[PDB]
């Protein structure tokens, strides 16, 4: 049984993608962890932590501490959120990265992150996830694990938190690739590791 | 005329770039940069300067008192030394790269970075050099203008002499001639919107390169 830590936990995906987890690896395997104050409910779902992701040393005291083996990275800001604070977005989004491929390969750590479909700071970093992300696989042994998100509710949003499952379930030994396109409404994705969307045009309504 | 800073002079390129121009704009309109100690002689061609490129600061400093206006960034860790040392490769490449461009924007000054033609966190870096410095073309009014070198030929290739005058001539361009900001640049091989737009003509294809190097 895995150890997860979950970057950025408090948005959209990340609460799903905890309560996921926890029914599959237990309440106390998965750490939630943001800068933003948790809710009353999220919080008392599991081992909630302050973590910020530009505070370098932090991680290590939790990945450590914390026995963390599977890394899911979703702290990021957000393309009109950061436009507005492009240092910070800059900061956040590629010196983040960078402190958590250093962190994972440090310590042997799954890490997923995910990427999308410049112009955009938030594009930019997203493109350097990617090639960042391959090169700390190839140049240490970074078990490095990312899938191309589009729009999210384009998919649906229970496909999405199963693809992320799903993809750090499966052998390093299955994936041709590091980087999988993950389509809705990808055929590497859909041979390499089983991915089928459940939730297409119609049962989307439902 | 404009006052330029070179940064990371020491190499290769920064030391012909620093005597082209200095022939050019004039001795002491040039300074030139790197946290190495240079030679004798480099030093007293014209204005030399300790300048740290992972010391935002200390730009800013060097490009408000000089009043630079064309900033030159030969900083960089190639490859073959970065592959072991990733950690100093990546933060000189990117965050290095993040604060000239930076320095530049902010105090409006007219940016040259070169690239080259990504299994390596060089290349990883220029690949970042190019998307970044575009986007501040966009998200700023950053006069960010990146040529991509191909092999340097000194003493898919190109001879020093071309390298270094088609970075001059990119940066005396109108921006109103420039359709984009990273051109490829080519000579020989043993670059159609560089010829197209700024009216690159690279003088030494092959002949006169083995003339050249024999002397
Ligand atoms: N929402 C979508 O439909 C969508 C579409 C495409 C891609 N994505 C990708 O999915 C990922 C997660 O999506 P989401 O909706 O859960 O994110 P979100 O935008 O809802 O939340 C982002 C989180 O990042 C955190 N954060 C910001 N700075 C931080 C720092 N320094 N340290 C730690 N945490 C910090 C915030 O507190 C926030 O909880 C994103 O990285 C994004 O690239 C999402
Ligand atoms: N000549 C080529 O083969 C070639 C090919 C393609 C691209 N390029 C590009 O041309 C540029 C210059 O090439 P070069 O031949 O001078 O390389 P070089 O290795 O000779 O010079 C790099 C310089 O960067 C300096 N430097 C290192 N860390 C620094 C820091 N923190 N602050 C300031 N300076 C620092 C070093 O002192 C060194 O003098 C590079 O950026 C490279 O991407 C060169």
């Amino acid at each position: 049984p895995p150890r997860v830590l979950i970057t950025g936990g408090l948005g959209q995906l990340g609460v799903g993608l905890a309560n996921l987890l926890r029914k599959r690896f237990g309440k106390d395997n998965v750490i939630l962890s943001d800068i933003r104050k948790p809710p009353a409910h999220v919080f008392h779902s599991g081992p909630f932590v302050y973590a910020n992701i530009l505070d370098y040393k932090s991680l290590r005291e939790i990945v450590v501490n914390h026995r963390i083996s599977w890394l899911f990275h979703y702290s990021a800001l957000l393309s009109a959120v950061g436009e507005a604070n492009v240092s910070l977005a800059r900061d956040v989004n590629i010196t983040g990265l960078h402190n958590v491929l250093d962190v994972a390969a440090e310590y042997n750590v799954r890490l997923f992150v995910p990427s999308t479909i410049p112009r955009t700071i938030y594009g930019v970093s997203k493109v350097h996830t990617e090639l960042m992300g391959e090169y700390y696989y190839y140049r240490y042994g970074l078990d490095f694990r990312c899938l191309r998100y589009p729009g999210i509710i384009m998919m649906y949003i229970s496909d999405c938190l199963r693809a992320t499952l799903e993809v750090m379930e499966a052998p390093a030994e299955r994936l041709s690739m590091r980087t999988y396109n993950i389509s809705a409404m990808d055929s590497n994705a859909r041979k390499d590791w089983g991915w089928k969307h459940d939730f297409d045009l119609p049962e989307l309504v439902a």
